[PDB]
């Protein structure tokens, strides 16, 4: 007998004054989802667990009225594979997202992508697998235990001049960090350019930097700062523009041959599509940041590899946003660029297993169960305590 | 002094086993909401009514978690016009969406659309004028109170046959409708065929059709009923593909000469832009069909009618979907080609004041202060239920 028994939710807050130029983290939340089902493995109950990347706040209202319902109500008996021995995945998808109306991809696509990463979790916990194991074995390829991660932050604090913006990126570096990333487009560009910078000379030659400016940019604001950012050797000039500009981001192309990264804040297949038709982004170098947490999860994020795959790109190009362990997984598993990663902030809601560290921009997927947040005490803490 | 005292919602229940293409209603909900200030008119506390449209389901979760909350806890002081004697619906917009990231149009869109709609409700009342009067204004314009509304209805019910389809439809022609808009692509294209022919046949030329097939389609089934479909004198052919999908839209124009519409399924005014820049629409003869009780409301209607002018595009192409009266206000004030009608779904949510009927195709827009809920009965006894 294979069933889902329950479905439980809690909402946790991660907030802090934190700034980017388009939002602070005031009141920032984010869902913790237990996915409980009857099967035993290693005489304890097998139990799918879950969260949403920092952002788009906590989901907990919709899991609970629209998906969690559809899922314990759903005949247990129609949402197993062939063999009837584990779940499947895309049924228990299809089974919540019956009577939801096209387009409008927000928020419901942070819920279903939670539970999602739960459903996997459970899945690859009930194969026996690390989730990361069985991603690439589905697809007929062999992983890849190393990630690439790049250190996130970088945020406008009050108070927080060059000395702290510095001391935060050397902390980075000293964690193994060889690429970090920071928010732009929150202060004048001529105040932004002094700190920028100023991190450019703490890294040195140790790591290269990444500026994000959160989409908060108009047309001429972004080729303003292009000008400006082009005269250093960037990793990347992240969401320029509103994410669905497209038009915005394609004319950017003329301004700023560097690479470029945009896609955090599309959430379905069909929003990747229109940014792979329309965005002018170059193939050969630019980054897609879609975030399968909230972008209805691992299900449709497979739908979208094959999207890149319509449109000639590699998967090698993705590099999720979010910060968390299921990216990990998918991008081990699936071959992607590598995963965003917030070593002090939103903890512990993602991070690495206890051990693991970061060595040369890296990591080492040690193979756990599932997504392996049982090998991180701290979050793992949190999740039996919402359910096991 | 004005001071938004309090935002209550309610969920209530509009759900039936009425069946489109892609969804069926079997638990389809409505929020509604309602927007206590503490001015006084007439002797009364003056609050304002909202609801969301069919489709998307009620968001009480959002409305209270996120919405209602910052609304609440702002300075009065900074939500008022210039002279302080009533509340700046725009600031009172920017003060509900502080600390939301870009993109992500679905979900708090309807949340924050539906609370839109009752903060101009109020803003209307307090100023003591219709609120299309109000709005015509503000833009220097004159108003003008006919209303043209089509009659939208013909769904898949079990058991539901030709004899019925052509009742419903008579029945809306008895009210005065001299457009009804039926659902196609919930049976084979021949059976559908049939029900249009009988349609066709009922209404003779009382009256002209318009089919919906919400989105359902891929290209090549798009194109198979096009091919049957432009044999007929239909009045529109709606949202033939998925709602992103632009370049399918774009391509029907090579096989459907006639008019088509969309629309309904994009909530912001960057996906609107999309839609114009990518969909392949003509100008001239196809209907916009956005909904501002799903996407973030009034405020934001305004930016999508500022990206139709960008576009070379009449505001008189709008349609509004819904058949809510925030839209005959809106069509009224600001010029809209008309606005959808359920006669017989999702009551009392939707409708005309008592008394107001349906002549030739159009309405006149009594002159009630605000939106003119209060002339409704059935449906002001459920909001002065909610809050008086
Ligand atoms: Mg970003
Ligand atoms: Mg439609």
């Amino acid at each position: 007998s294979v069933r889902i028994v329950d479905v439980r939710e809690i909402t946790k807050p991660i907030s802090s004054p934190i700034r980017n130029a388009y939002i602070d983290f005031t009141k920032m939340t984010t869902s913790l989802v237990a996915v409980v089902t009857d099967v035993v493995r290693e005489g304890k109950r097998v139990v799918g667990y879950g969260f949403n990347s920092n952002g788009r706040y906590g989901q907990g209202g919709l899991i609970r009225e629209r998906f969690a319902s559809r899922i314990l109500e759903a005949d247990p008996k129609k949402l197993l594979n062939e063999a009837g021995d584990n779940l499947d995945p895309d049924k228990v998808w299809a089974a919540m997202m019956i009577n939801e109306k096209p387009g409008g991809h927000g928020e419901r696509s942070v819920a279903v992508g939670t539970i999602d990463m739960a459903v996997w979790d459970a899945v690859a916990k009930i194969a026996g697998k690390p989730l990361f194991r069985l991603l690439a074995e589905r697809h007929g390829v062999k992983a890849n235990p190393r990630v690439f991660v790049y250190a996130a932050g970088g945020y406008y604090y009050p108070g927080k001049g060059l000395s702290m913006l510095r001391g935060e990126m050397r902390g980075y570096l000293d964690r193994g960090y060889n690429v970090v990333k920071m928010k732009i487009g929150g202060a004048p560009i001529e105040e932004d350019r002094m700190r920028i910078e100023a991190v450019l000379e703490e890294i040195g030659k140790d790591a290269q930097l990444a500026v994000d400016a959160n989409g908060r940019f108009n047309l001429e604001t972004g080729i303003a700062y292009a000008k400006m950012l082009r005269d250093y050797p960037l990793f990347w000039y992240e969401e320029v523009g509103d994410p669905l500009d497209y038009a915005l981001q394609a004319a950017l192309a003329e301004f700023y041959p560097g690479p470029m990264a945009t896609g955090e804040n599309l959430f379905s297949h069909q929003d990747a599509r229109n940014l792979l038709r329309y965005g002018g982004m170059r193939p050969d170098r630019d980054w897609l940041q879609f975030d399968c947490a909230l972008s209805y999860g691992l299900c449709e994020y497979q739908r979208t590899l094959e999207v890149l795959k319509t449109h000639g790109w590699s998967p090698s190009r993705c590099i999720p946003h979010g910060g968390h362990q299921m990216s990990l997984n998918i991008a081990a598993g699936l071959g992607l660029g590598g995963n965003e990663s917030y070593p002090d902030l939103f903890q512990p809601y993602g991070g690495f297993p206890d051990g693991v560290r970061v060595e040369n921009g890296h990591i080492t997927m040690p193979d756990l169960p599932g997504i392996g947040f049982e090998g991180k005490s701290d979050l793992y803490k949190e999740m039996k305590a919402l359910a096991e």
